[PDB]
């Protein structure tokens, strides 16, 4: 996760 995009 990391905010909601690529990250998780």
């Amino acid at each position: 996760h990391g905010g909601g995009w690529g990250q998780p």
